[PDB]
């Protein structure tokens, strides 16, 4: 939701 952060973070 709202984007993705690769490494430390989430997709969605």
């Amino acid at each position: 939701h709202x984007x993705c952060i690769p490494x430390e973070x989430v997709c969605x």
